[PDB]
């Protein structure tokens, strides 16, 4: 056995919020950069669940969109987390404060969202989160899913489960997770795609939450697209972004059509 094989050394600190402290650990022997997660299950009633089920889901996730999980190690009440490296940063550290990128970047980066997405939606897991700050890229500057804190099955042995637990980003979280008990956890996802679109193609959010009491989501609803917010989009992927942000979760599109949008299919625009 090679000597010296298991020591990665924590040389930077990636993250650091409400979770707990992501380090980029590299090898010793090797120098295979790592990040790693430290979450911290205290007290009696937060992380000693909060974690098993982010690493009961992580091992399972395995699609090159996807940010690919090592493993973990249980010390006492530190648990570490071996997840990919991606030294692309945060999309969102890609998004020009209120300008947004080129029109062929963003295209790009949907279509490997989608691609997660619809792995993970294939193996019945919900990211639930989907934002910015957790869409990863790395050195070829591919799109990785990642996070999967809030993520939960929703089709297990064939069976769909509706969902009621409001989770995730208010500015990202669809329109039925504030307005009704239960819903379907597929087109929440696509909603915050949606909403990461017009961020990646626009540099804003259209609003602070999806309600009538907020102004820019009603005049969306007016289709106000004028001078306002989606002024900046092209109606191309502004003509998408109208079946995506569509309030009725049953009339929304879904992943498949959204593979058959125009916009979607157009080269390099
Ligand atoms: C300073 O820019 C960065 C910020 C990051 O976020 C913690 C990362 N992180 C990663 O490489 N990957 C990951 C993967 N999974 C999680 C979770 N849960 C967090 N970070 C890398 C750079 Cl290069």
């Amino acid at each position: 056995a090679v000597p010296f094989v298991e020591d990665w050394d924590l040389v930077q600190t990636l993250g650091e919020g409400a979770y707990g402290e992501v380090q980029l650990a590299v090898n010793r022997v090797t120098e295979e950069a790592v990040a790693v997660k430290i979450v911290d299950m205290k007290r009696a009633v937060d992380c000693p669940e909060n974690i098993k089920k982010e690493i009961c889901i992580n091992k399972m996730l395995n699609h090159e969109n996807v940010v690919k999980f090592y493993g973990h190690r249980r010390e006492g009440n530190i648990q570490y987390l071996f997840l990919e490296y991606c030294s692309g940063g945060e999309l969102f550290d890609r998004i020009e404060p209120d300008i947004g990128m080129p029109e062929p970047d963003a295209q790009r980066f949907f279509h490997q969202l989608m691609a997660g997405v619809v792995y993970l939606h294939g193996i019945g897991i919900t990211h639930r989160d989907i934002k910015p700050e957790n869409l990863l890229l790395d050195e070829r500057d591919n799109l990785k899913i990642s996070d999967f804190g809030l993520a939960t099955v929703f089709r297990y042995n064939n069976r769909e489960r509706l969902l009621n637990k409001m989770c995730g980003t208010l500015p990202y979280v669809a329109p039925e997770l504030l307005k009704r008990r239960e819903f379907h956890a597929e087109p929440v996802d696509v909603w915050s795609c949606g909403i990461v679109l017009t961020a990646m193609l626009a540099g804003e959010l259209p609003w602070d939450q999806p309600s009538d009491s907020c102004q820019e989501y009603s005049d969306w609803k007016e289709k106000k697209t004028y001078l306002n917010p989606w002024k900046k989009i092209d109606s191309a992927p502004l003509a998408l972004l109208h079946k995506i942000l569509v309030e009725n979760p049953s009339a929304r599109i879904t992943i498949p059509d959204i593979k058959k949008d125009r916009w979607y299919n157009k080269p390099l625009k």
